[PDB]
């Protein structure tokens, strides 16, 4: 019977030896459901990428009740344990929940953002319209990349 | 439209402690289609448990005609490059062809060979309804082991 499982986990710094550091976490879906293309993936998404991911669906949605997200950079350190873990909990809390609602379930965006390497800027063209490839082609090429697979 | 593709590759000598040695081969498929349960999967077998496979095949579509092995095992001697190639090559033909068959598809014991871990004995054990796990469970399990997801 389906089921959908969500973890966001392994915390850690990006662009340390930069200005303009940030923090990002492994996203890893595991299902056996017919909604997602791939039945497990591991990506890596910051903060940031999830509000872009919040309004994208909100917008889409306008009469769906998207759930809260942790708290704001602005109020983050990362060398507060208690404020890392807290954000991850969040992070997690607010997937589980999107992912418990079948019209979200439907949104391109969110299946780019949980299964493909992509970024906003191309997430929105590629679901768009506007790109050479398809929504299908950039998670199979994503688990291709990212299982160092062999071969085409 | 649906795709499905298939390698054989990686020849390597699998060396147990003993005097003990054979030759296993990486078998990935890629493929979009429903028929799988994993769009990827790699996975690696041995020329014997191909030979299970094809008895195994043959056994629960008894009107089909299982395109060949290839036939040379004897003979066959694994430090002679030319020799585990021309195996590897054949183990390919043979799954290409098997895979374009709808009926040879829908059998449980290929879905198990090429996307899990399972050994012949458990395969059968599997399929057969005395395994506390599942087929799709045993298919996931390995996914997971083998992506190394948590």
């Amino acid at each position: 019977e389906e089921f959908v499982s969500v973890w966001v986990r392994d915390p850690r710094i990006q662009k340390e030896d930069f200005w303009h550091s940030y923090i990002d976490y492994e996203i890893c879906i595991h299902t056996n459901s017919m909604c997602f293309t791939m039945k497990t993936s591991c990506v890596r998404r910051r903060y940031r990428e999830f509000v872009w991911l919040r309004q994208r669906l909100q917008s889409n949605a306008l009469l769906v009740q998207l759930p809260e997200l942790p708290s704001k950079n602005l109020f983050f350190n990362m060398n507060n344990r208690q404020h890392v873990d807290q954000r991850r909990q969040g992070l997690e809390d607010f997937l589980r929940k999107v992912l418990q609602n079948a019209l979200l379930l439907s949104d391109s965006s969110l299946h780019l953002f949980l299964q493909s390497h992509l970024n906003s800027e191309d997430i929105e063209a590629c679901v768009s319209g506007q790109t050479k490839y398809s929504v299908e082609e950039a998670i199979h090429k994503f688990a291709l990349m990212n299982r160092r697979f062999p071969e085409e």
